[PDB]
């Protein structure tokens, strides 16, 4: 399930051949981690240390910036709090999502006093404003963490900010929060490992269930510690009802819809001891024709220090729902095994949204007390969620690096459509991989996008611009989703490359458009399609005249 | 985790007289079942349809007993469905000394296990190797029917302890005693609390006191975890029986009452506080100290995963092990309960404790009260696991594509002092020679002992002959424990080699006996010797110059 990359471009190869556009970043900043892509304006907003940037999608070297650090007073408290002056004692932006048609909402580590603000961007004729509207500063507790090292799932829909993070200086009170207008702040329970057990949040997504948008749910993806003998990590998926408002007598201003299930990403072994990849890292939804069933792509890595491994698992939303409808997890006590619950599941079912249609019940505060006391105590489901085909799409263990981030384009090619994964790496590398069905992953290329290795922290994709954007504390990098010239001048090579983007021009290898032209994504032999030492790898060499084959062609 | 200093391919070895090879009889295989007998300097080996008697000086000199099954039996086995070449024969699986003139031998009987005695002389030496015949004893519970299943076996006071499958179907695992003056005794049956589909590895009589009624038999093995819920898992285990355990009065008639088992843990602490485990036990090798009641258990372990191949060597203290077998028993009130350290009243005498004549009076296991028999009927497992000396492996091997299979350890008396030299076999037909320098493992050499890769199944060591003997289905191989010439002609190199066996002669690098100049710690030639693609591999090259630390540089050209 490993591969050898077909092509391998070092940073220098890249920059000389104009693949990368680099932002080395401001010398008084770092942590260019918090991405927000806005196609409407063609801009890539980025939250960093003491700044937010507004990058032009056409070329990130063209940008504006907002300077938004904390006061001297605050720098000083944070210092004497003990914290590291360069890495902790500043305003590290951690949250940056759209708000109304003219504003973003932004939150940052406030040198361990989290804070928020709005940022003016235009509406659609006039919209390259980047004004930092000032002296509101809202409180960032439960929105951004105090610690920059902690990450934070966040999602902002209907002017309300959902966010999973630590609520406290000490960095231990984790929770999913809703804040901002029109309703009392709601969160998960507190000091209750059944709900969340020292978790690390990764992303959150509003996924519609029906055509009625009161049925709408918010899905959080994260990882946490198992409750048992042996310390362990469980990857998790989490469910809230958009329109959940808290309970009447119990669970006042706390979720009642909260349910969570384990994500399993494991490779079946011969002994029937599977190999698990429990450390969730990025998640990326791929939108299908149905907005109620995106295809969840998830990046996972081994828990072990000794063995470095990485994995990519796909997950079906109807698979996930089955799990959230099946048996709840249960014990009669602390000294009991966890067990599928077969008592009476109170009605309406915990997990189900309030509706105006079925049940009658118009709110979460109209709920009976017995559905509230269940789910107070059965937040976890019993069944785990398994990937499509109970296997990873892809495994990477032979090698010394780990996967960090992912995005996926849906390239419309000659044979058909193909899902092209771009995977970031804790060594500053991107893998471009094609899922060609029968699946076969074909590792097209492995590119180095930073002068020096750093972990890639963020990756976003612009189909309009055909570009890929990358984050790290070192800076931001820009990539074309394809440069088809890079393969051969000859036909043979452009066909062999197996690149959904790249078809044979006639004259020389270039972008493929619908409706002359001759690529082969399956199989990829130049013979039946092109009608005419060290190469780039995956070809074996023979001296007789050097040769290269694995179709064949001399050198 | 290391790079081997030297690496000898099979050819290098055979050309330089390191290996003596037995490619084995063409109508045989599975040269797996070793019995070393220093007294009459011979290495007995149980194979497919034969037992061999190899001369320890040179295994090319040998005798053999031909002991296959009848036509009748070949024929049943065939029609039982079994593979004619790999299953339908007498694969010897057990071969231990019996009295001063006899061995006891047992084999897969083409899925009808059988045993026999083998005459060897009184001491003399008279080299008898007579197969005493037509008395064939029943091999059930002694050898398995399946050749692929392994079997711990130990024979002391004319009684054969053995852990294996008792049945054709290969599922009824148990520790057995047979050949008694006493009724046959075994573990319980169909009870995963006791043994849960285990794979036995070796068994050892380890004295507790000076009174040899306190003697215990320790089995080393692995098995499946019991959960309660799913994650399938392997636990490495150590197991305890009382030599003189005879069964219970009313209950556990002719079954062990002394049986207790504990988990062996061999794990590397991780930064997140998720340790990395090596649960698959493979070989075990006791190293005898001045105290025969505390040998140092060396154990070879590998990962359970298919995807990630890893291997590990963990040492274990016998006083560590005993603490565990005296501590809390494992317990549940039911199937849906967590396992829990037992804090009820532990009936007396303690389950696990041997019958003695000294204290209490109680002269047997059948004199035991019924309440100590009903406990231990149900608490055969201990709660605490056993951790290695320093909660770490001695050595880890994960970067590489092979796994460890077998081990032995010599205690080389060197100039600086004593050093424990591990020889480790490999599922690729390779031996690693490793030195534990005090902590630091130094991978002296990595040798290939079979023309083609096969798993090493057996490894035995002869200090008298200074030789190492290896097993596989392909055959048997012989190694000198040292060939000191192999390093440099110069002093520098022989010192650098860090080999307990090898000191600098004066004239040229040779064996060390109690003018010499070795350095095992550190190993720098400067303070000890007062005189391109390098030969070494832990040396770096600045072009061709050569420099390794332990820094020590010298101009290679
Ligand atoms: C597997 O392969 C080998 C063949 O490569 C085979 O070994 C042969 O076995 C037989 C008996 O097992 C040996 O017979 C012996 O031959 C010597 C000559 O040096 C004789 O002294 C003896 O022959 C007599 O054996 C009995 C003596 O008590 C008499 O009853 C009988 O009349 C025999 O004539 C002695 O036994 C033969 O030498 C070996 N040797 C070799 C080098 O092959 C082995 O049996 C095969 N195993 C099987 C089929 O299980
Ligand atoms: C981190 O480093 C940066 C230096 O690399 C700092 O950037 C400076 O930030 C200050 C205030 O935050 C700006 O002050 C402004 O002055 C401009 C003057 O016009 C300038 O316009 C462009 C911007 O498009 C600028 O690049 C030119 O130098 C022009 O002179 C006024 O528009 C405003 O009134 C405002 O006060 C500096 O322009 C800006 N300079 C540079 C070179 O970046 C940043 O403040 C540092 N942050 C810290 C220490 O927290
Ligand atoms: C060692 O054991 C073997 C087998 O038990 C003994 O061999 C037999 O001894 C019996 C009496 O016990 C006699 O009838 C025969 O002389 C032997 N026959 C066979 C087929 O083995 C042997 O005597 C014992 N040797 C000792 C104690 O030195
Ligand atoms: C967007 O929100 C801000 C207040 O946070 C406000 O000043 C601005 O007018 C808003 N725009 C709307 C509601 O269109
Ligand atoms: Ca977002
Ligand atoms: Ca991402
Ligand atoms: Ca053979
Ligand atoms: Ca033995
Ligand atoms: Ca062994």
């Amino acid at each position: 399930k490993n591969n050898v990359p077909r092509l391998k471009l070092s940073y220098k190869e890249m920059l000389e051949s104009n693949n990368v556009i680099t932002f080395n970043g401001l010398a008084n900043s770092s942590s260019y981690h918090t991405f927000l892509l806005d196609e409407e304006r063609s801009r890539l907003y980025v939250g960093a240390k003491d700044h937010i940037f507004s990058f032009n999608l056409v070329n990130i070297k063209d940008f504006q910036k907002i300077v938004w650090p904390v006061s001297y007073t605050r720098r000083d408290e944070c210092k004497w709090a003990g914290k590291d002056i360069l890495k902790e004692c500043a305003n590290f932006i951690k949250v940056l999502e759209a708000y109304n048609q003219t504003h973003l909402y932004a939150c940052g580590t406030g040198a361990f006093h989290p804070i928020c603000t709005y940022i003016e961007v235009g509406h659609h004729p006039e919209d390259n404003i980047f004004k930092l509207q000032d002296s509101h500063f809202e409180n960032g507790r439960g929105k951004s963490p105090y610690d920059p090292k902690l990450l934070t799932a966040s999602l902002l829909i209907d002017g309300e900010l959902y966010s999973g993070t630590a609520a406290d200086f000490m960095g231990r009170d984790f929770a999913i929060f809703r804040t901002l207008g029109h309703h009392h702040p709601i969160r998960t329970e507190q000091h209750d490992s059944r709900w969340l057990n020292d978790p690390r949040f990764i992303s959150a997504h509003l996924i519609p269930e029906s055509d009625n948008p009161e049925d709408d749910k918010v899905y959080f993806f994260f990882r946490e510690n198992a409750i048992d003998s042996g310390k362990a990590t469980h990857a998790r998926i989490g469910q809230i009802c958009k329109n959940d408002f808290g309970g009447h007598r119990s669970l006042v201003n706390k979720w009642t819809t909260f349910l969570k299930a384990r994500l399993i990403c494991s490779v079946p072994g011969p002994n029937g001891i599977d190999t698990h990849f429990d450390e969730l890292q990025d998640v990326f939804l791929m939108n299908s024709k149905d907005p109620k069933n995106p295809i969840v792509y998830g990046v996972f890595t081994t828990s072990s220090n000794i063995f470095k491994g990485s994995a990519v698992c796909m997950y079906s939303m109807s698979d996930v729902r089955r799990v959230f409808l099946g048996p709840y997890a249960h014990r009669d006590g602390p000294n009991y095994q966890w067990v599928p619950y077969q008592g009476r599941v109170p009605y309406p079912r915990p997990g189900t949204c309030p509706s105006k249609t079925f049940g009658g019940f118009d709110s979460t505060k109209d709920l009976p007390d017995d559905v509230i006391t269940f789910a107070r105590s059965h937040p976890a489901m019993y069944n785990p969620v398994f990937p499509i085909n109970n296997r990873p799409i892809m495994i990477k263990t032979d090698v010394n690096y780990q996967f960090t981030q992912i995005v996926v384009d849906r390239v419309d090619a000659e044979d058909g459509q193909y899902d092209v994964m771009f995977i970031g790496t804790d060594v500053g590398t991107v893998l471009k991989v094609v899922s060609v069905p029968k699946l076969e992953e074909v590792l097209l290329e492995e590119m180095t996008v930073f002068r020096e290795p750093t972990t890639i922290s963020a990756m976003e994709l612009s189909t309009k611009q055909q570009q890929l954007y990358i984050g790290s504390t070192a800076g931001v990098a820009q990539l074309p989703l394809h440069r088809c010239d890079i393969y051969g001048k000859a036909c043979a090579e452009c066909c062999l490359a197996r690149d959904p983007y790249c078809a044979w021009d006639g004259s020389s290898c270039s972008r493929y458009f619908p409706t002359t032209r001759a690529q082969d994504i399956r199989n990829g032999d130049p013979l039946t399609h092109c009608s005419d030492x060290x190469x780039x790898x995956x070809x074996x060499x023979x001296x007789x005249x050097x040769x290269x084959x694995x179709x064949x062609x001399x050198x």
